[PDB]
């Protein structure tokens, strides 16, 4: 359906989850690159980061943001899980594309008003998603692909509508998800499991070095999910020809 | 109306809204304190703080003070959040006025007996919030304003009440909004978000360098807050003129 | 009521919160001691113990054996919060009584298996409640009060009743506060709020120099939690007559 | 019953328990090793595991985890888990065999599938299990069995069914109950309490040294659950006659 406020509710979403990717970044990255603060206009030694200071940072925020705004545009805030709804057909490509782009740029928005915010730092890598020192890459991206996996999994599972065994908040089982991703992944890549994340910071640094296995990986990992959830665990008894009505509206 | 028990009913909730503030402060700028505690009657070197420590000190002692008199007062304990529902006129100002000093009185009642419990401390700043090292003060305050602002929306989308879709708990959500937020705000400004948490510290310390920051910022954040979910993305169908009311009753 | 199975059930309490004490302290001081183990025969200083670690050992233990056991006995595992509900006239003292024994005993039952399976430990206090240097003993009694006042209080509103806006796991929030209180007491006093758990530790140890804290300051605390819920904030339309009627069944 | 999809349904568990065990181990198990990751080439001095973030890691895994899959095969991923329901006898034997296969296939094939993600990593030990030096082996067994008995007991009564007061997340709660057990045994024994998960690195690593050690504890502490929830504080009202039924169907 295209009319009347069909139009209205849309756009929300779209603003929304334009809206909602700003404070993620904000928060998350901003929280990661806070243990680059010792300064005093020195320059001795460094602190060690926290995995799990940065990995709740991650997790919460998303907790929040899906429990914020989670009922206006499904709280995706990441290409991976809207990319991952999609090929399950629960989305219009309509959707999928506005909501993509509303992603990449909140992240390229934050993760520019963040430069500002965190200027004062050195080598400032903007929380840039790099293959870490004896990470052999691409081979090395089994990491972004079980992480987007395991988080987008969760994602259709949570939201199967079928089910009426739920129980607690769907938010915070995503959070945690998400959570979980870096417990994994910070290490390993810095944990990317979120395309428009991952591109956020590498075009407000211009380091692309390897940036696609950020794309490649979480994609994959959603498609692995798909295809495990909607055919192999929890098939839905319909035929796909009707399915992918859902492709225009 | 203001009849019959109509006055018990809010002063109960002043009052609760006064005790459980007291709580909150004691317990998490109690917790923030412990790590100076290597104590021995010596001095050599020091202890690095956990910012994950202190951060889930802050918001669980939210999510379980939100938990213990959330249902009589609505368990605010905080000028951002008291402010963020009046501008959202759920609330009238004879509530929020009342409210916002129980805060800052139970602050700096708190904030005070620390200083006994933990007078044996040497520069005992009271956990009070300083613009840290490196942190370009002022433009150093887009840390506050989004730390308060994600805050804010979460109990605003979690107490809208046309939804019917919430799923687990609303105490433990804005809990956990609330260590998000020193997740990102401890290292820069040592995380405020909340007026009278950081004005308990700042008077039984004397030290009020730049606390304006912990004002306009949250206040701040909760305007775009309530902007944001009131007008943008969750807006009420009822004019203006008529929500005004709410600012009486 | 003291007929038929009527006993049954009373003693299946007793004993499930006499099993679920064992757990419980096993886990946590199990959790606790864990740090001083780079052991290797030698002797060449030594790791720095992790608050959240042992706070989320601690708390996660109630929530998980609240949610294994709260059914059978009401999972209370701890003097402070049997003698809350006993003075909120909400438990009879046969079963007060009957129940802090099953504690205290689980307690020295656990503390003293723990003995064994980390003997080859060197000065192994069996993590047993001391005041830290610093902490003016006595006055520092009041992080005990605060943080068993605060646990007491929200099992207090948690099973309030009356109430039907609970959302979420009780289990859940009832263990966070328990994570909340070690976060603010274990640096000071070794935290406690649990006269029970305290002295299962003092007795296989021996050492019970200033103990007494750890069973007023809790108590107190209590007092204060029953005192604030039930006739402060959320007052029952009762007469006391007949709230007493309780003590005896 | 054993006819139609009655035939599916059995599979789609088994292999959804198989698929979900990979998840779990290459998440866990490649949260663990990512401390390893300071290299550079170089070899001078190492990081300190940290505690939580394993912890976390595993029971966020298994959170995730029974909330993406837990309708389709009850997520046991667990042999002492699925263990515990055989003898509850709320299984079939077909199942638990066919399950604690799957598992330790699983568990296998994801070790495996670590070893080339992490090869760059010196004495890659690929988190086997073992006793830490200081634990009297053996005695030092009472960590697995209490660790496994907590989780199994808190799994039968979160699945209880005779229950309407259980409130949040079955899948949340289940999954602390694993990350508490980590936050117990991590340090004495590497901490296994799942068969399964301890034998899939001590294969493909050819280290079975006191593996034994990993069966006995869990199916034990296992068997201690089922008796005291079953038994002593939970029981249901049949005979054993008709419970054993259910050892073939
Ligand atoms: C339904 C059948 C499911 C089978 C699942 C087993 C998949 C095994 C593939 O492992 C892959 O090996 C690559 C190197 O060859 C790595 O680069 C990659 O990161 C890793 O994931
Ligand atoms: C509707 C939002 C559209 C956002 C489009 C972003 C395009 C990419 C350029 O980003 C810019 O990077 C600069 C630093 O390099 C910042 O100083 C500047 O402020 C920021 O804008
Ligand atoms: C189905 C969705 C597909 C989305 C594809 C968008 C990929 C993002 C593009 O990254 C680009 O990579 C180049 C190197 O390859 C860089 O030179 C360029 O600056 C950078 O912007
Ligand atoms: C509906 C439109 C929403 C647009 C949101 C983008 C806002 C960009 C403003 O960034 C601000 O820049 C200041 C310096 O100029 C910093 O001091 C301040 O901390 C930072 O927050
Ligand atoms: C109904 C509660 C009213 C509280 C009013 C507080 C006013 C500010 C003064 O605070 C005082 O600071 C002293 C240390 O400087 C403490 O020694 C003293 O105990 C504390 O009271
Ligand atoms: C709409 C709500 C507005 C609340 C305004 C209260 C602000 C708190 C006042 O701080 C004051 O700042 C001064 C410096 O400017 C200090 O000299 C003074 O000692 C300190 O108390
Ligand atoms: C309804 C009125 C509530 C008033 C609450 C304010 C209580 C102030 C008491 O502080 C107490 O001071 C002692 C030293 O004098 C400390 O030893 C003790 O630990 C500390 O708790
Ligand atoms: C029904 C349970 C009753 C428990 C009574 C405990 C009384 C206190 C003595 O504890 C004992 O301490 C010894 C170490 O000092 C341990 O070696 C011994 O095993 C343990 O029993
Ligand atoms: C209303 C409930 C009251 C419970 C009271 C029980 C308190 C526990 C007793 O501790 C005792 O303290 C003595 C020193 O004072 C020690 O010498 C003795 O060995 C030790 O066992
Ligand atoms: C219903 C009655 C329940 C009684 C529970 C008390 C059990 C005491 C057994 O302790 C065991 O002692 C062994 C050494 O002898 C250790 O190797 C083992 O790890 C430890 O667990
Ligand atoms: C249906 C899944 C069946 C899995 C059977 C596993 C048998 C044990 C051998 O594991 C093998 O270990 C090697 C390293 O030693 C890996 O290089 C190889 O890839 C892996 O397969
Ligand atoms: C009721 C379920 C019983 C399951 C029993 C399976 C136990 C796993 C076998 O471990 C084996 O131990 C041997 C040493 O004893 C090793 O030599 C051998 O390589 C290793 O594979």
């Amino acid at each position: 359906m295209a009319s009347e406020f069909k139009k209205k509710l849309f756009w929300r979403a779209v603003v929304a989850e334009f809206l909602a990717m700003i404070l993620f970044i904000f928060i998350s990255i901003g929280s990661a690159l806070g243990f680059h603060y010792p300064i005093k206009s020195n320059q001795t030694t460094g602190a060690v980061q926290d995995n799990v200071k940065v990995s709740l940072a991650f997790g919460l925020s998303i907790a929040t943001l899906a429990q914020s705004v989670g009922h206006i545009s499904g709280a995706h805030l990441n290409p991976a899980v809207t990319l991952g709804l999609l090929l399950s057909c629960q989305i219009s490509v309509l959707r999928a594309i506005m909501y993509i782009i509303a992603q990449c740029v909140g992240a390229i928005v934050a993760t520019a008003i963040l430069s500002g915010i965190t200027s004062s730092l050195p080598d400032n890598s903007l929380g840039l998603n790099a293959l870490a020192p004896g990470v052999n890459s691409g081979q090395g991206l089994g990491i972004e692909i079980i992480g987007t996996l395991q988080l987008v999994l969760c994602v259709l599972a949570t939201t199967d509508r079928r089910r009426r065994d739920l129980g607690g908040s769907g938010p915070l089982a995503i959070g945690f998800s998400v959570a979980l991703g870096h417990l994994l992944a910070i290490d390993y890549t810095g944990c990317g499991i979120n395309p428009a994340r991952s591109f956020g910071s590498s075009v407000i640094t211009h380091n692309f070095q390897d940036h696609w296995i950020f794309w490649v990986g979480p994609f994959i990992g959603a498609a692995l999910a798909v295809l495990i959830y909607d055919f192999i665990l929890a098939p839905r008894s319909s035929d796909l020809t009707d399915r992918v009505k859902v492709w225009t509206s």
